[PDB]
């Protein structure tokens, strides 16, 4: 409220790594829901605030585009693809991230994350995000895609190079972006040919490499949906992961309710990936002139999703800045978009994220075993909105 509404910028990072972006988007919500913004690090840009206003990007792709770019910031791959090629490879993608699809890779998943969970320091203060999120997160994507164990660390590095913005710490210029993303186009090369002339088995670069219609993909759009397929699921389920433990710490009369009915995961889940909105945003480009909000949108405008804002609209969610682990409706939320283009891996992420929460209460069944003991440091970007570090102790 202390400057001008014309000069609000809720895409600046500091905002997100400071956790006071909360503020712009709730008087942008008030005042001026469709927002044009002249000057960010992002150039020019529309900010969509409200939850039916994003329905009706969502739902409009012949008017807002996702071909070439999906975010804010200036190989192929079906999310930044219209219809039809978009419609084409998303029917030959889906079947093999379904549940339905892997349940003898799902259990195997199980028994790792117990033994990891089994080694965590106990009346200890350790990094939740390192011991925890970032580790569980790797093994799980090295399980489904049979990734080289010893190389496990690379996933989380090509994960934090695709979305870094330059000079957090990451990469110093573009030309570092691009010389460690051919490093991974190279490695991933390898295991398509290594899995490509023998038969298949049992993970995710054998089912593409052995998927009649994905050779009707060229070898560049195959590639790219096969990083894709990796980087998507990473950040993602581990600021999720993270995320849930802070939000019963914040709300503890939520972690008493969860200790006393523990089929209350059900819920808490799905509710858990609303109050995280680990994707603060989806970017779009404007194909034709169109109104959206009682705005005038242009030709080539930046249109900008905020699901972060959307998931706290009291307009469409009941209460939406608690967290409430029984909502009557708990999928009702935006963080895995809406459309065709809504999360391919959505019962996958969430199916990893309950067996999370079992294997943590066979454990450490009772209230505030699970304990916060510092702030987080959260991550510089208008994206990713997630966090560097966590201090838990568990006390059992
Ligand atoms: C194993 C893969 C994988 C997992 C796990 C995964 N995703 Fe996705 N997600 C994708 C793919 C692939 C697409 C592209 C689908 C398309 O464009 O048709 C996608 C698309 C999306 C979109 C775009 C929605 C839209 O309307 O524009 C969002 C947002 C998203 N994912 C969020 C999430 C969140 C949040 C999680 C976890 C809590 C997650 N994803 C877990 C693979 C994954």
């Amino acid at each position: 409220y202390a400057i001008p509404l014309e000069d609000i910028d809720v895409s600046n990072p500091e905002l997100f790594r400071d956790n006071t972006m909360w503020g712009y988007f709730e008087r942008l919500r008030r005042e001026d829901p469709v927002h044009y913004c002249k000057d960010s690090l992002f150039g020019p840009y529309w900010s969509v605030t409200k939850f039916k206003d994003i329905m009706q990007v969502e739902t409009h792709p012949e008017i807002f585009s996702s071909e070439g770019n999906i975010t804010i910031m200036e190989l192929p791959m079906f999310i930044a693809m219209d219809p039809p090629k978009h419609d084409v490879q998303r029917m030959a993608v889906s079947p093999i991230v379904a549940p339905e699809n892997l349940a003898k890779l799902e259990g195997l998943i199980r028994e790792r994350t117990g033994r990891a969970l089994d080694g965590l320091p106990i009346n200890e203060t350790f990094d939740w995000v390192k011991l925890v999120s970032i580790n569980l997160t790797t093994q799980m994507l090295a399980t489904l895609f049979d990734f080289p164990w010893e190389d496990r660390a690379k996933l989380t590095r090509w994960s934090d190079v695709a979305t870094a913005l330059v000079g957090t710490g990451i990469i110093d210029s573009e030309e570092q972006r691009m010389e460690e993303l051919k490093g991974c186009v190279q490695y991933m090369t390898r295991l398509w040919n290594e899995r490509v002339n023998v038969p298949p088995g049992n993970d995710l670069i054998s089912m593409m490499a052995h998927t009649e219609s994905m050779r009707n993909m060229t070898p560049e759009e195959f590639l790219g949906n096969l990083i894709l397929l990796i980087v998507g699921g990473n950040d993602t389920t581990r600021n999720s992961m993270t995320g849930g433990v802070l939000a019963l710490n914040e709300n503890p009369d939520e972690y008493r309710k969860l200790c006393a009915n523990p089929a209350l995961i059900a819920s808490m889940v799905p509710e858990i990936v609303r109050w995280q909105t680990p994707l603060a945003h989806m970017r779009r480009t404007a194909l034709q002139d169109t109104e959206l909000g009682g705005k005038s949108i242009r030709k080539g405008d930046k249109v900008i999703m905020w699901y972060v804002s959307g998931n706290r609209d009291p307009e469409a969610i009941e209460n939406p800045d608690a967290f409430i682990i029984d909502r009557a409706k708990p999928r009702h939320h935006l963080s895995f978009g809406f459309g065709i283009h809504r999360c391919v891996g959505n019962r996958l992420a969430e199916l990893q994220l309950r067996i999370v929460w079992e294997e943590l209460l066979k454990r450490w069944p009772n209230p505030g075993q699970i304990e916060v003991v510092g702030a987080p440091e959260r991550v510089l970007s208008p994206f990713v909105k997630g966090y560097e570090s966590l201090p838990v102790r568990i006390n059992a």
